[PDB]
């Protein structure tokens, strides 16, 4: 049991503004949540469908992929 419903990551987010991506993936997968943090951010490791981790750098551009995590 390993399928939870919703995109599980957003590479086409990599890029965008951390509000525009935690966004794009609540909107896109309404079943999930995104969160907003830097790059280094002492966020958790775990797998979580209803967290997606959005690291973006210090002008707050995602660097990293927001995917379920």
């Amino acid at each position: 049991s390993r399928r939870c419903p919703g995109k599980n990551a957003w590479p086409e987010l990599v890029g965008k503004s951390g509000n525009m991506a935690a966004a794009t993936v609540e909107r896109e997968n309404r079943n999930v949540h995104a969160i907003v943090l830097k790059e280094g951010s002492a966020m958790t490791k775990d797998f979580r469908c209803d967290r997606v981790w959005v690291i973006v750098n210090d002008h707050g551009v995602v660097t990293s992929v927001p995917h379920i995590t």
